[PDB]
């Protein structure tokens, strides 16, 4: 009983978006909401002001101020006082932001973890490097 | 540089589905035309009625039966006398009926074949081996 790679890759993709999909709805942010609260969660100690995001980001000024605006209405992120530079204020997460982030995190993380547990070192290096191959000549 | 296999899982699914899609639009024809013709394909040598091509595809009468109208329509399918019994007339294939499963058949079998060829033989069944471990975990 052989499949064929485009079954077997299929549903893999459906029973992972599907988790994945479940999941950030509890949630109740995008990955657009993701991965900006996951920049100021990882770069943030740079001191981040909202030209910064718009640059990361790739997005337009008022799109990312009403990214940023609904993010703060949300109390996930708050503003502050540069101790470096007093005169300007950075972009920051809050403690519930910070919780939020983990959170989007984790899902994508125990997802991978539950797969890399059932190979070993050598069998997830090579499978990774194969996926890797296959995926190229597709293009 | 390393990527999650959900990242790298959903590449390759949304590659190989956007391929895919592309060609049956081309072909003119479903999924469920598709494996319908091909059921014709496989078994109509046993001599097909209605009632069979119904229970094999898990279809409802006149659902079938506008299947097979627009199949016939289309000059995909025609009926004939059956040899062993004169009085009853079974399902089977036109010239284009055959043509047309045929490459319907290879668009999934190029991209199946292109695929294999990346690894060896022990590479591919180890790798299909572990698709399928991963794909159980998720249920």
């Amino acid at each position: 009983m052989e499949f064929t790679y485009s079954y077997l890759f299929r549903m893999i993709s459906h029973e992972m978006k599907q988790k994945a999909d479940q999941k950030l709805e509890q949630l109740d942010i995008t990955n657009e909401q993701g991965h900006t609260l996951g920049y100021l969660y990882a770069h943030q100690q740079d001191g981040l002001t909202q030209n910064d995001i718009a640059k990361a980001l790739q997005r337009t000024g008022p799109t990312v101020s009403n990214l940023l605006r609904n993010l703060e209405r949300k109390k996930l992120i708050y503003r502050y006082v540069d101790a470096q530079d007093t005169r300007r204020k950075n972009i920051g997460l809050t403690t519930s932001g910070i919780k939020l982030v983990e959170a989007f995190t984790s899902i994508f993380d125990e997802m991978e973890q539950t797969l890399v547990s059932q190979l070993s070192e050598e069998e997830n290096e090579q499978m990774k490097a194969n996926l890797t191959k296959m995926l190229s000549s597709l293009q």
